């Protein structure tokens, strides 16, 4: 309530894309989850919904955000802050407003907070070649994304002040649990074809072919039914995170540099550490001393983003993610000139 000022300024416009993420994290301090959660979760209602207090989420954004390491490039709690201000951004669009429920919103946000928890600046196929405590721990299998989750988890119902599930029904949290769970498991890079696949077939393509009807009563209805479905809402919200968390190169370009070299400067690290112990390396285009970054964004736009986001805009309509998305791919092309 009684924020500094020039955070506070920071947070000014956080409702439109357009947002200066990176103004708030200097801001803050490294803090800015805590600062922008606070925002969030107050204006979304969450703690109205979970019934916790707003000491409570103080103590829970506190926890969380001390567990996302610093000396991370890209991979610190301004990354969890940026990808909260997409889903929110997402679920604040009519298209979603219109699909998803309450509950959905509260495992939406609170997925986008927790998703990179502990996150140690590298890539699981280097956990599992080093053989980490994780790697061990999860047997190789989504090494990170279960940690992010099962951490969160730990954090908040470990400790009571930290706990903002407390005073909910046992049915309500078993399913809030599930959909974070899912929407956090729901980010490894291993399961990106199979989720954006299952979303065209689902979703994109069902919805085509009810739109030849013509725009009628009966006919909204249909596809409200259809969509409203658990199944298409997990769908949904699984295409909600994935798009939130890569949507870097979707935004205002010189925020679109800085998330590139960020990620890049975090795999060049991974590629120095793997050439030193003589690990077998896993990102070999991904060296300081070799890569172009404007064209390693390029070929990422067009292996990933593409194709993904073509699908959400289609169903959520986001002309100004798509527009930022044509400039800044233009802008990596620019870049060559010889
Ligand atoms: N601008 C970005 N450039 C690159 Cl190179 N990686 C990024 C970026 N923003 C997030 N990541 C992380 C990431 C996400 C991802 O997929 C999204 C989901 F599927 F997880 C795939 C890769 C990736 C995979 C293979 N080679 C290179 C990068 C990296
Ligand atoms: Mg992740
Ligand atoms: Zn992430």
């Amino acid at each position: 309530d009684d924020v500094p000022p020039r955070i506070a300024r920071a947070m000014e416009n956080e409702e439109y894309w357009d947002f200066d993420i990176f103004e708030l994290e200097a801001a803050t301090h490294n803090r800015p989850l805590i600062y922008l959660g606070l925002k969030m979760f107050a204006r979304f209602g969450i703690c109205e919904f979970l019934h916790c207090s707003e000491s409570t989420l103080r103590s829970w954004l506190q926890i969380i955000e001390a567990n996302y390491h610093s000396s991370n490039p890209y991979h610190n709690s301004t990354h969890s802050a940026d990808v909260l201000h997409a889903t929110a951004y997402f679920l604040s669009k009519e298209r979603i407003k219109e699909t998803l429920d309450p509950i959905d919103e509260v495992a939406a946000l609170i997925a986008a907070t927790i998703h990179d928890v502990d996150h140690p600046g590298r890539t699981n196929s280097f956990l599992c070649n080093a053989g980490s405590e994780l790697a061990i721990l999860y047997n190789d299998t989504a090494v990170l994304e279960s940690h992010h989750a099962a951490l969160a988890f730990q954090l908040t119902t470990g400790d009571d002040k930290c706990n903002i599930f407390k005073n909910m029904e046992r049915n309500d949290y078993r399913t809030l649990r599930q959909g974070i769970i899912d929407m956090v498991l729901a980010t490894e890079m291993t399961k990106h074809f199979e989720h954006v696949n299952k979303f065209v077939n689902s979703i994109n393509k069902p919805l085509a072919t009810l739109e030849e009807n013509g725009e009628t009563d009966k006919n909204q209805e249909v596809i409200n039914t259809m969509l409203r479905t658990p199944e298409n809402r997990t769908l949904i919200k699984r295409m909600l995170i994935k798009c939130a968390d890569v949507s870097n190169p979707c935004r205002p370009l010189q925020y679109c540099i800085e998330w590139a070299a960020r990620i890049s400067e975090e795999y060049f690290s991974q590629t120095d550490e793997e050439k030193q112990q003589g690990l077998p390396v896993v990102m070999p285009v991904f060296d300081r001393n070799t890569c172009s970054i404007p064209k390693s964004q390029i070929s990422f736009i067009d292996y990933f983003i593409t194709d993904m986001f073509d699908a959400w805009d289609a169903f959520v309509d986001l002309p100004d993610l798509m527009q930022h998305l044509d400039n800044n791919f233009k802008y990596w092309k620019g870049l060559d000139e010889m």
